[PDB]
């Protein structure tokens, strides 16, 4: 496969061509004023969106250099949302900046590694700034505000969010999903469910719905399938003893005995009912003894000391206040499990949360902690079409993800006016030799581009804007919706400091590197 | 793969023209005087279809950036018609003037996300307006009038859909079904046909329609196939001890049993037939047990409380004043069954159906209810060939689905005069900055676009007609058939709130929401 | 297939202008002013590289004659980075100087095989002088020299190095391993660590961090799996009498006898826990004799002298001061063998490796040997981005075969001045003829490049820097990272020996040999 090799001036100008290109083509879509971007899908309707990293990992050039540049920038993004999950559109300003800077400043005797440390030195100072500049986060209104401003100046969905993270706490499970009316909601999970249903509709008692529904009802946990018709009888027996509903949960009911349960229930009336085990592999082990823990009863099945079905005691079937059980989804309400245990289940729970770290089995324990504990929160989002609720969705997933954050770390002022009061710190350096003062004077220019874009998406002269606010007081920001220079703290025009640090960091590592190319090598495109 | 990507005004400039090579295309067809439009069908005769969704659904321009304005306005005329079943022009039409209204308006200073959300305000301030202005249908005559009316002026099929909504109530289930005759035709189904036809020749009885016939016969309902002899010889004994006939219904007969009814039928004349069992699966067991409640008999061999065919009672058969079976149908007719059980059973109906929703799910058990309740009406549309009987289908759906609309809700006046008088209620909003001002002024300037269309169809000055109507009184409007104007409710000149609401707010919400673009990012043709 | 054939001057012109273009590629990265080259990568992000070979093997030219120069230059570095593992930039330096020189003195009367020869006898010469003007590396001050100068003038890597090889030895192992942190971290791994993990959580004692702990615990190695129960019920009976945990490595434990363990550790609370034998085939039979060696114990199931489970004995069992065994991996800390065993192993294993050498085999026996004597050192490399990642570690790689060369012979002076100090050497030689007197005279002018280039690299005239170098003392050099001249060793500015005469013996042998060409036979291009 034959290449190409290009030297010197015009590699790094076609580069900063493609680099340009992208983002002029995601910088439309920063500030309170800004513009969404069309995307043209390939199988159905477009989408209409207004987030940086989609518009960033959507565009690819034709020509072979370019693209280089694009797919930097497109990692720049895709990196920024990874780790923080807002601040796209951020960076990639910032990248674009330092790759402009870095080219301009290049020349014969110049140095570009020292350039590049120079930068990261600069960096570094300011994100010990920031970290110093940071001050916690205490109120409900000041997450409110967080939600709000992260989500487009939107008071409804922030209003939400705080009622959502008020009921379930600041570190539950929330989660965004498709709405089917006009007007977004908040559903709040509350006790056990694990979305399963009655295996025969025999079992239905209260019309009303289709559901059944008992009182204080003993409970049964079967880890492994029931076959025998001698391996109930016992239960039964002890249920009809004692006048109290039984609801068998086990990985299954064979012919004969859900036969045995379905005529007793239909002949006697002996309120029983059966549904299956929640949850594949370990996950359905762990959930049903979660279940035991929480309803005091206690497991069959289990490979190590294993207990027989056929020996079952009162003391063994756990108690649940109600039960309800419809066509999808159960739900056990009021358990009966010792206090110590459930609380020793939650900090086992919580210490293996930061054993092991992976997506998937850290988003199960979460979602198991959440039942055990204090529950779940649903946030469903509606709209005339299916274009609005994605778009909407978006934003939605944006304030969570901000909100979360600022949970984490404190907050400083919003606006792009974080950045502009760390200008002082960096005069306090002393570059060891002349590559590193160039370096460090590229990123005390680079550090005024996000207020001026927000400015200049207003329609207004951005360079004047920062020339007032650097000369204004330490509290003063320039609100770009009104359009008047205003107290941001009161306002709450705020923005969490993870975002922002690890936006300039991600933006300032990949362009200090990318600015040090001499050659470039694609190859010959294809007929 | 490359992609291409457009900024501002050429965008825009490109967008509007797919946006309205669409809705001009699909304008032609709105109104009492509106023309045809010809689809090429690539696999027989060109449809002849004078319906706005199709037309538009038709349509895929070469170009790509018109292709996702028409894809926009398609998405638009699409939702309107699930939503709704009707109205599906008059939204593609506001959906173009929205749009066209909003990309003249953008400028530097514009902010069209404000825009947007003072349009929506307007479009709910105009749609609490219409519910105002909404009046209930009481009498037949409003029916026939809105069927008249949504069937472009045929007083033929509201006379037909006003009878069957008569005959089989306003909630009964209706179908249109193609037809063979030039004059369409109405029938009536009562008791319950299931299309199933006789086993066996042979138990034919009549020969003139080769029809076998019962009066006051025994049921046997049997859920699992029947095949043993000694399981079916007990309820022929009864039967002949009784002398009384006997229609059994089972999941299937065997050859041992088929051929003893068969010898028996034939050598000794005793009155059987047997048809198998309508329906699969829990749809078969449901429609077995609706039987059984009908007729007053007991279903045997279901798997909960399994009661044996061997001891069959002559309490355990249910009778039916008559019985016609022939090849391709069976109809029992008069039930005895107890009326308390019939209550307790379409209650059971309707509570399920109240509980989810499925379009197969609700199908079944509205066939269900109607079946044993009150009956199903089937339509018959006639035509010379298949274009005139589909071209014709069509306007018999949209009849339907606008009577049943009209049934759910309120009547406005029809012609648009509903909307222009709703333009006084949007003069009472105080916008909160110019913003909103804009978008309310574009919404004011878009309510006149239905009554204008319709008046230009006519050929004549729609500005004037408007104008005109505007001046008179609040229920005077204009006869676009006859040319004069006057009282519209009167001559029977009505709509649905609802096709009216749902389109205003489905058009609003897609082209507020497209008139905010600054970028698109479309693929490069390949090769 | 047709073929091309090209004759004289011709095709020397071609093939010089690909050797030419590759070297130009190549040599923009030379010295501690050097810049880096980006390649376009088909599946994702490109690299951007600062390392010589790797630019070479990535460059492929349409015209077929400049490809045989490309190509025979990628042979030079790939032979050079395969020998030593650095200084291929100044292999390929060397390999285009040899190629034009040699190229620019083919006459009609000239004879190039013995201008080959004589170029071959300058070689030898110059590395027999190398040889002489060598020295030993002894403190650690010149291993971290060392480093931080292979290291393009990172102190931080070169600290860890010296860290690294003081704590694991001079020749212990040392691997390069992705991080997931911004700074780079050293991370010792001592003991016996064979990542195997505990094969039922019942095991579980120690709640944080869900790890098993045993203080002074037998140690049981089987061979082969341990399936009947009676084959592991002894061992038991011994622990519990000894009252000492037990921990059974084995191929694999079967559901008996694991659930033998579980259910007794879970209800009388016996410590125990088992593991999977580690490695597969020979390696896993060799880990469990290192194991028993280590541990004092006795492995069971052994194909020769069969030793069967069911006579266990407390001599038998290894003993082991502390275990911990979590999810991944198990440690083994302290071990009660016989030192004299460990020795003869040990000197075995050594023994070993020097008869067979294959990568794999090499790799495993350093891996036993360090596992079994002093441990191994894991260098985390730490970055925000894939980039700015995979360009470090390649510098830490290079950094880590420089220093391993350095060790295992001495060190000369670096900046290009070992080989200018070598030129006196040539002036000694009495060439045979004065085609051997040609390839003197060539490498005699060709010992300069490297300098020049570094020279060239830093902004100023190479050849008044080289001529004031030649001129000067036998310490003094040039700084090109500070500008002037210096001494050398003070400086701490060297390479090692081996890395020179390794890239000059490869770029002599394979230039001089191409320089010997009449005609170029090369098939002609398809369609
Ligand atoms: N009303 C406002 N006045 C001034 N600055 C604002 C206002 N609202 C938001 N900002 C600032 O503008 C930026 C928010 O814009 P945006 O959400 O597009 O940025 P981003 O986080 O980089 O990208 P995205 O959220 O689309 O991934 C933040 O700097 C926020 O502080
Ligand atoms: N004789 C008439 N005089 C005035 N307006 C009329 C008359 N007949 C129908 N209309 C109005 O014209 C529209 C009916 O036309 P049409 O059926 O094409 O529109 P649509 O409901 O948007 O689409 P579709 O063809 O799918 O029903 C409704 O506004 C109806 O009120
Ligand atoms: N500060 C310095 N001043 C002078 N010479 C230096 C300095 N630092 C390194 N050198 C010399 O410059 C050369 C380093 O270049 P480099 O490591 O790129 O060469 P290479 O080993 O041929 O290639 P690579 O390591 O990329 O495979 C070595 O000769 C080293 O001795």
């Amino acid at each position: 496969a034959a290449k190409d090799v290009k030297f010197g001036a015009d590699a790094r100008a076609l580069m900063l061509q493609g680099v340009d290109l992208l983002a002029d083509a995601v910088a439309v879509t920063m500030g309170p004023k800004g513009r969404t971007v069309i995307i043209e899908q390939s199988w159905g309707s477009p989408k209409v969106t207004k987030d940086g990293v989609t518009v960033a990992k959507s565009i690819d050039l034709k020509d072979k250099y370019k693209n280089i540049g694009a797919k930097l920038i497109q990692d720049v993004a895709n990196n920024t949302n990874e780790e923080a999950g807002d601040g796209t559109t951020t960076a990639t300003v910032l990248a674009r900046s330092i790759a402009k800077e870095g080219f301009e400043k290049i020349s014969k005797g110049a140095n570009p590694v020292e350039i590049r440390r120079g930068v990261m030195l600069a960096v570094d100072a300011v994100i010990a700034e920031l970290k110093k500049q940071s001050k916690p986060v205490t109120t409900p209104e000041e997450i409110a505000q967080v939600a709000t401003i992260s989500a487009n100046g939107d008071k409804e969905i922030g209003n939400i969010i705080s009622d959502a993270m008020k009921k379930v706490g600041r570190k539950g499970v929330i989660t965004v999903k498709d709405g089917k009316t006009l007007n977004d909601e908040l559903e709040i999970i509350e006790g056990m469910k694990f979305d399963r249903g009655y295996i025969s509709p025999y079992f239905i008692n209260t019309s009303k719905g289709q559901k059944c529904e008992f009182q204080d009802a003993y409970v049964l946990l079967s880890e492994k399938k029931i076959s025998s018709i001698q391996s109930i009888v016992p239960a039964l027996e002890i249920a009809n003893a004692h006048r109290k509903p039984l609801v068998i949960i086990a990985e299954d009911v064979d012919g004969e005995a859900l036969s045995t349960l379905v005529l007793n229930r239909l002949k006697v009336g002996l309120q029983v009912v059966a549904v299956k085990a929640p949850g594949f592999g370990d996950n359905r082990k762990n959930q049903l003894k979660d279940m035991a823990i929480a309803t005091g009863g206690a497991v069959f099945g289990e490979e190590g000391l294993t207990l027989n079905l056929e020996d079952v005691q009162p003391h063994d079937l756990g108690k649940v206040g109600e039960v309800i059980v419809t066509k999808d989804d159960a739900m056990l309400l009021k358990g009966k499990g010792d206090k110590a245990q459930i609380e020793k289940r939650i900090q086992e729970i919580i210490e293996q949360l930061d054993v092991t770290t992976s997506e998937y089995e850290k988003e199960k324990l979460n979602e198991r902690l959440a039942k055990l504990s204090d529950g779940v929160a649903v946030l469903k989002v509606g709209g005339t079409s299916d274009v609005e609720v994605n778009e909407k969705k978006d934003r939605v997933t944006d304030a969570l993800n901000a909100t979360r954050a600022a949970v984490e770390e404190g907050i400083v002022l919003g606006g792009g006016c974080a950045l502009l009061r760390c200008i002082p710190a960096l005069d306090s350096l002393t570059p060891a030799n002349e590559d590193q003062k160039i370096g460090i004077e590229i990123i005390k220019r680079t550090l005024k581009i996000p207020a001026m874009t927000i400015a200049k998406n207003a329609g207004v002269e951005g360079s004047l804007i920062v020339e007032k606010i650097m000369q204004s007081s330490s509290e003063v920001g320039y609100d770009a919706m009104a359009g008047d220079f205003v107290n941001m703290v009161e306002k709450g025009i705020i923005d969490p400091t993870k975002v922002v640090r690890t936006a300039l960091l991600d933006a300032a590592g990949v362009a200090s590197l990318l600015t040090t190319a001499e050659v470039v090598v694609t190859e010959i495109p294809k007929e």
